[PDB]
């Protein structure tokens, strides 16, 4: 996904 990698916290 996203949220998988430190980088996208935010949002996923």
């Amino acid at each position: 996904g996203c949220c998988s990698n430190p980088r996208c916290a935010w949002r996923c």
